[PDB]
């Protein structure tokens, strides 16, 4: 039933992700419940491709699978379908996002260089802003128009922290998010991030990226009025959850090449948020 | 003196490349000299991109020496720099390709990816034929215009060579020379290479560029009789000798994340050309 494929989605968001589970257990039972199910669809498909062993082909396969699901005749007994089949009739959710989140997924399967600031804007729109847009309807039924650009802006804010934090286990993946016009900018080569280097160049680029977030996220926070009341604090709290990463790396000196916002620390941003 | 200066570039020849010190050993004497000192000249500029601990600033160290060098107002006590003052003295060499070598090398100081075949054939030209239109005036004094082809395609036979037998130590140092089309054309993920896999799609893209090596190296073969009579053989020889490590790579069963040419065989070549 409804319920126990619900409770499947519920267990791998709180498996997952501390803070979003925490921000969206706040919601209104279905709303919350959507998010659930909107999360694992993300997370499978971002987990095929950064951890299966056959990511192509599964991802692939991931991707039949949902268009398989949008015209109705998925039939199966995988809780996550199931509980995103009710979710889709719930809510106005839209397929398009949910596509382009398949798109951006399928830029990690191969390699790739980040050049420009864009093509890490083109990068983050893609696994982090269409979540934002699968997300709207459920969290702002009536005013998707008038929160998207924030919603997109939160992605951007969003996925760009979590590659300022990772530098080191994307490195270990060969895997650089960096752009090089700003490595070439600062003065800090390959060699300098192969041999794991905190310096002042590095700390500069990071830096130049960090108040990138900052911007995007006062933008995504100045929109949050225009979210109905139950949504503010959620979607308010998980954006500055998230956000607190960044000066976490700075109170630890940047040193990613080996960082969590603290259990407490996430308790005192909610209760500020309520 | 001289013969100190050259001696001290045929020490560093010889430490480096058993097959090229081999095929130039064959030269008469004030040609082999020159080349010991052009080889050293490039050994630098490769060894500061690759195992430099700063990379920016002393590959720009060295062209601003080899700035003054060109002026002729360097004035020093290193072995090299005299001996190739000597060899641009004894022979009309152009330091057209001595700068595009270095334009070269700039390529590897920050993140790339070779997208393409073209792609990857720029950076070939760019590291390693200029390298073949550094020698050629040693090694075909009145014929350049003649042979240029193909010691620009031995050039890429080479280099492609060298990245195909290297695919694993490159991997390490997070550098991926292999076109991502290929790997997108075959199959072959970023995962897959992460993963160290030789399958049948890693051999498929593999023996791809082997082909593009052997077409490359025949081209350049066919321009041997142009050459002078006392060049045919160390030409000859170190191309043959160099081609050798695609099949030696085959015989191993394509294992390249762990490849030499045995010492007896590159005997063999030698006996042959002669
Ligand atoms: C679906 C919602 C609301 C949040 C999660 C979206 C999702 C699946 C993010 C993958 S997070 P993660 O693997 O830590 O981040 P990346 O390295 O893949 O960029
Ligand atoms: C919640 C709203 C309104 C927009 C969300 C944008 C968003 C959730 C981007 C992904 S955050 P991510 O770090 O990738 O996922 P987890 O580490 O928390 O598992
Ligand atoms: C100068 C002559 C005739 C041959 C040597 C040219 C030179 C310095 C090659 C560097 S070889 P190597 O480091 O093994 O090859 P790469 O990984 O740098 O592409
Ligand atoms: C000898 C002629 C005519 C053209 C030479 C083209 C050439 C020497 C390219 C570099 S071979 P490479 O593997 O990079 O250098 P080593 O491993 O032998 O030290
Ligand atoms: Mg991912
Ligand atoms: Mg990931
Ligand atoms: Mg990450
Ligand atoms: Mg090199
Ligand atoms: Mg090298
Ligand atoms: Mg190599």
């Amino acid at each position: 039933d409804l319920n126990n494929a619900y409770d499947h989605c519920k267990n791998i968001i709180e498996k997952h992700s501390k803070t979003f589970s925490k921000a969206f257990a706040m919601l209104p039972k279905h709303q919350k419940r959507a998010v659930w199910a909107i999360y694992a669809f993300c997370r499978r498909a971002d987990d095929i491709v950064d951890e299966g062993e056959n990511p192509k082909e599964e991802l692939e396969a991931f991707a039949v699978e949902f268009d398989l699901f949008m015209e109705g005749r998925l039939e199966t007994e995988d809780p996550c379908w199931i509980a995103l089949q009710d979710a889709f009739e719930r809510f106005p959710l839209d397929p398009a996002p949910f596509y382009e989140m398949i798109v951006g997924q399928r830029m990690d399967l191969y390699p790739k260089t980040i050049d420009t600031k864009d093509d890490l804007l083109h990068y983050c729109y893609h696994v982090a802003s269409t979540v934002g847009l699968m997300l709207l309807p459920v969290l702002a039924p009536g005013k998707v128009s008038r929160v998207k650009t924030g919603a997109i802006e939160l992605g951007y804010a969003m996925q760009i922290t979590n590659i300022l934090r990772d530098i080191g286990e994307d490195l270990d993946n060969h895997r650089i998010y960096i752009p090089k016009q700003m490595m070439i900018e600062y003065g800090y080569t390959r060699t300098d991030l192969h041999n794991k280097k905190v310096n002042e160049a590095f700390i500069q680029l990071w830096e130049d990226l960090a108040q990138d977030a900052e911007h995007y996220y006062r933008n995504a926070l100045a929109t949050l009025p225009e979210y109905p009341v139950y949504s503010r604090t959620p979607v308010g709290g998980a954006a500055k959850m998230y956000r607190a990463i960044i000066q976490t790396v700075r109170n630890n000196d940047y040193q990613v090449f080996g960082n969590y916002v603290s259990d407490q620390m996430k308790k005192q941003i909610i209760a500020e948020m309520q």
